[PDB]
């Protein structure tokens, strides 16, 4: 029933998706100027990065003001339109709430530095990961970096701050927000200052205001965790919390098959996942704006993803693999379609992340996780069609490398080839939109006789849905397990062409191409 | 065996492959120039087209000159290191040789035009060179008709005069002693002309490419002559001659070819075993020359009118793209692009009994142009890199003999061979890679070809054996999966293995019908142990 369960969402950052004025900098017009594109492409909701005002100290996730818009993306009026068009192509749009902190340069803090009077904002931080306050001389409390000043959530006139901000998008008609750094809101003494019920009772009430108020809008919890821990932050049925929060550990493990031919560790976490409240969704996706995170993995599997993935010292960072999808996958199609559609085919809503439809490249020349942040590429013209603003002159340089640059790889392009991979992302985005099991349907791994064969059903309503995946490069046998199925033809869900009939003990035999997927229906 | 039985064969265009000097018109120094992409991309013939002087009234078919290049190529020079160079690379290489007709610009007719008599008083050898009388043209100069089959400027040549039978021996001879490693001989079905006859293979002709190809054995052996001869299997292997009295060692297997597209659109895969398993046998010399595209439109003569029909709906839905009796478009457009089809025909085109030709620029996907007159737009320049005309000329765009293509699609920026070279997973390297899989697999070149039931005729399966390698190739040509029930009773306790990965399938059992599915346009490369 609930819209964010059966939504596939697209990540972008205003500030690189398309310039309107030629500043060199992505904005909210230009934009709004391409929404009938990101319509097309099938995608239901827009997650967009922080559009906030900021120094940019924490790439706008330190923020200064929490009813703005960043001077460079336009204003507020801007930020109007761009929704209106948005809403008028049936397109849903979240924004990044940051919950735990905000920027030095908000003037809450700058009133705060102001020593106990001249002041009620200087009990909204936690005073005396603690930097001396030159002008209000006292230690200042910083979960995250010296610019990013920990709230003091047990003041409930910061509650209310917090609710207040929450309202101002809403009410302008933004449909959710993903909610940042909530596990380090209230802090103990001696005890983790994660996960504390106290901070778990605020965004209950946050969730059970917005409920109430804003009936059908989206929570979604950005909190780093397993889904075993995680649960926590859905709440339960009688006192709700978060609609959505990801399914992290997924993510490496579809690369790691891919390479290892071997899908089992697949199996281990989706067939592991605990049970969730009724509203309920996971979020799931193979790339975004930062690196390809190795933290939910055995070392030695660390170590595997590494020789596999990032041969080049340059392309490690933290601990992951800096570098785009269609990179990672060696501008394998087969490859690129391949997990593309095991993502779209397990149960979650997932995210495609912006130029990714296009097989976008990255730039390692670009320090820290801006290889995989360049300008979003339409043409072949001046810079990708980004922006009137030569190459040099954009916030970052849009790529030009004889792959995977713009003169290749562009939209254009990909609107005018018959057999684009744009265009195969939109038809696949189709097929999944027309089965409603791909949504909200269980989920049932079955035995195939090889772990590079992956198999599972998705039913619901009376649909059964059967999504066979080759993750090998080359041609693999299995032996399905369809006895629940005996005297049922799967079919085929594109173009409708029947396969033999299940009989008899209902070991269905194989062969399949190299990292060929089979999307089956089941009658 | 022989050489040009396991040759792979590279069909380009001297004039629109590489332009050396700048002016636009690709030459032999910018050929040269571009050896060792070719050598590295794992071709061994190249076939170059005609590179005669001409007026190019047909597109260098109507030759002037047989022992000349054409001066917008280069010079007798320029050819010979061109040779010299792509032997040191391990290069063969043949020519185009015109042998039933020269341009009415060869001065050989320019004689002939002047009557039986000289104004001096000399007798005219020249003259009893072409075929008089009183399809014919008449001659303003001579006061006299004269014969030719396909253009009033290409008049047919006079093959009962043995000094023009000599005259062929002695163009032949010229390219032979450069080092030429052979010709397709063009038109050789209408050399000799009879009364109340059909005018074409009359036995007579038989006679002179049997002594043609007497003359090559014994004073030029390993070289090769394949016979351009448009004409149905069992029509044209009479061209092989026989093992005691030999002919062509070659000749064009040409109603595969649109059957191929055919069955891809029908996804009924049987006309091709029916074109393929029906094939006359031949001498142990001989080998069949096969292909997807090349310098003409895709002919749709060997055909019915119904599939003729079927071919324009499905390949030419603009009426742009028809011409004469075919489709004008590049490969990779007729395939809509499509990356899995376009592997799939190449797979199955270097798995079928035959040597392949390749057309240049379908390694790397390019396309056509349309808005170019009569057959010029699959022929456009070759895309080397994205710089300032595709890499094949610093002369602009519109100066180049045809303009290199720019479309946002297939354009050069887009479609070029530096952007493959750096492409791990680029058509080029897919081409170098899968004739990789063909050379270290002898029963693809040499082996049988036994055609395998499958419960589905979208799914095409057949094996190729010899030397006691057996290769079984399955491929699917539906736009979805499709399920199969291989007939491998032969082959029972043998497990079939993948070619690349060396992955072994389930052992055959049983009765030995082999169960598969196969995803879109799949293709499975397998051999039996
Ligand atoms: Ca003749
Ligand atoms: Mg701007
Ligand atoms: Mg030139």
């Amino acid at each position: 029933p609930e819209w964010y369960k059966s939504a596939v969402f697209y990540e972008l950052s205003v500030r690189t998706f398309q310039d309107g004025n030629g500043d060199g900098k992505g904005d909210f017009p230009g934009l709004t100027s391409r929404l009938d594109y990101l319509k097309n492409l099938g995608v239901d909701c827009l997650w967009l990065l922080p559009w906030f005002p900021s120094p940019l100290r924490d790439d706008g996730y330190d923020v200064a003001d929490y009813r703005g818009i960043h001077p460079d993306l336009g204003t507020l009026d801007d930020f109007k339109v761009f929704l209106r068009e948005a809403h008028a192509r049936g397109l849903w749009v979240i924004g990044d709430l940051v919950t735990n902190h905000t920027s030095s340069d908000h003037p809450w803090f700058q009133a705060a530095r102001r020593g106990p009077t001249l002041n009620e904002y200087h009990d909204y931080y936690v005073w005396s990961n603690w930097t001396l306050d030159e002008q209000a001389g006292k230690y200042y409390w910083h979960r995250f970096f010296a610019s990013q000043p920990d709230l003091n959530y047990d003041n409930p006139k910061v509650v209310e701050e917090l609710h207040g901000a929450a309202r101002f998008w809403l009410d302008l008609g933004l449909d959710g927000f993903r909610v940042d750094a909530v596990p380090y809101l209230i802090e103990r003494e001696g005890t983790s200052c994660e996960n504390l019920p106290e901070t778990h009772e605020i965004l209950k009430g946050f969730r059970a205001m917005v409920d109430r108020e804003y009936p059908g809008r989206l929570l979604l919890a950005e909190a780093f965790q397993w889904p075993e821990e995680v649960v926590e932050y859905f709440g339960t049925e009688a006192e709700p919390e978060f609609h959505m929060c990801f399914n992290f550990p997924v993510m490496p493990r579809l690369y790691m098959s891919l390479k290892r031919e071997d899908t089992s560790s697949i199996r281990e976490i989706m067939g592991r996942l605990p049970k969730i409240p009724s509203f309920g969704q996971w979020c799931i996706f193979l790339r975004n704006h930062d690196e390809l995170t190795l933290e939910m993995v055995t070392d030695d599997e660390r170590a595997f993803m590494y020789a596999a993935y990032a041969p080049d010292a340059r392309m490690k960072i933290n601990v992951g693999i800096r570098r785009r999808l269609a990179p990672l996958l060696d501008n394998d199609r087969r490859r690129i379609e391949l997990l593309n559609t095991v993502l779209l085919a397990l149960p979650g809503s997932p995210v495609l992340y912006y130029g990714d439809e296009i097989g976008m490249g990255d730039d390692l020349g670009l320090p820290d996780r801006n290889g995989v942040r360049t300008p979003m590429q339409w043409n072949a013209g001046t810079s990708g069609g980004f922006s009137t603003a030569q190459p040099s002159d954009c916030f970052f340089p849009p790529i030009q490398d004889p792959v995977y640059g713009f003169g290749r790889v562009n939209v254009q392009s990909q609107l005018q080839d018959p057999s684009s991979l744009l265009k195969w992302t939109a038809r696949q985005l189709e097929l999944r939109r027309a089965h409603p099991a791909f949504a909200h349907g269980d989920l049932t791994f079955i035995e195939t006789g090889n772990p590079a064969i992956l198999a599972f059903t998705r039913q619901y309503d009376g649909e059964t849905l059967l999504i066979v995946s080759n993750f090998a490069g080359n041609a693999q046998a299995g032996l399905l397990d369809l006895a629940p199925f005996v005297g049922r033809a799967p079919v085929t869900l594109s173009g409708a062409s029947p396969l033999p009939v299940v009989t008899g003990n209902g070991q269905y035999p194989v062969v399949m191409g190299k990292y060929d997927y089979y999307w089956l229906r089941l009658n």
